[PDB]
Order: C-alpha cells, then sequence, then structure tokens
C-alpha cells in the first residue's frame, strides 16, 4: 500500500509536463541516438 511512493518516484523521473505525443518524442531518439 504505502503512500503511493513508489508511483511517486517514476513521476518525477518523468515529470517533463507530462507527456505531448508518440511521434515527436519517438522522433526525437533518432536525431538525438548516441
Amino acid at each position: 500500500m504505502s503512500w503511493a511512493l513508489e508511483m511517486a518516484d517514476t513521476f518525477l523521473d518523468n515529470m517533463r509536463v507530462g507527456p505531448r505525443t508518440y511521434a515527436d518524442v519517438r522522433d526525437e531518439i533518432n536525431k538525438r541516438g548516441r
């Protein structure tokens, strides 16, 4: 149970103003590779 902590962690991890779309964030893993 806890206070939804396990979720709060993954939240601050991806707390980038929430998601917006997949075509965009996805194309980022193309020109921004390694």
